[PDB]
């Protein structure tokens, strides 16, 4: 679960401008609510922060993974889950995810994310496919999504959420390309 992040540190890691430069991080936060004979008997939420560069899977889907299956997973559950990512994922981690997806119909998922990382990239591009193809929901974070991480996943201060311009318009571009990978 880690720690909440300073308004500096999200601000700026989630900043939503898709060609932004010297995000060397992706930050993955989650809320997650446990689900046992139908009834929610606890809900657990975090963030994990790790780099983007490919070295291989200490990538913040995975370190999600690992965590997952080490302290969680019971066996007979039904998990309620969602991402809030900075950046989406590489191409490689699409893959180990959205494996481990068509393997555990007891996990839903649903991913928000400021950014597309490398939208242009045939590659990248085919992750998100797979990901949207099984059986998981992958979207663009906008406003409704980041007042929603500004309240639960930072240290605040009980004071307001302040956009940043150009949220709207760098939000709608994203998901027209977006709706294009999926086309
Ligand atoms: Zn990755």
């Amino acid at each position: 679960q880690g720690s909440a992040m300073d308004p500096p540190t999200f601000t700026f890691n989630f900043n939503n401008e898709p060609w932004v430069r010297g995000r060397h991080e992706t930050y993955l936060c989650f809320t997650m609510e446990v689900v046992k004979h139908h009834s929610p008997v606890s809900w657990k939420r975090g963030v994990f922060r790790n780099q983007v560069d490919p070295e291989t899977h200490c990538h913040a889907e995975r370190c999600f993974l690992s965590w997952f299956c080490d302290d969680i997973l019971s066996p007979n559950t039904n998990y309620e889950v969602t991402w809030y990512t900075s950046w989406s994922p590489c191409p490689e981690c699409a893959g180990e995810v959205a494996e481990f997806l068509a393997r555990h119909s007891n996990v839903n998922l649903t991913i928000f994310t400021a950014r597309l990382y490398y939208f242009w990239d045939t590659d990248y591009q085919e992750g998100l496919r797979s990901l949207s193809q099984e059986g998981a929901s992958v979207e663009i974070m906008g406003y409704k999504d980041f007042k929603y991480c500004w309240e639960n996943f930072v240290y605040n201060d009980d004071e307001p959420f302040k956009p940043w311009k150009g949220l709207k318009y760098n939000f709608l571009f994203l998901d027209s390309k977006l709706q294009e990978i999926l086309e």
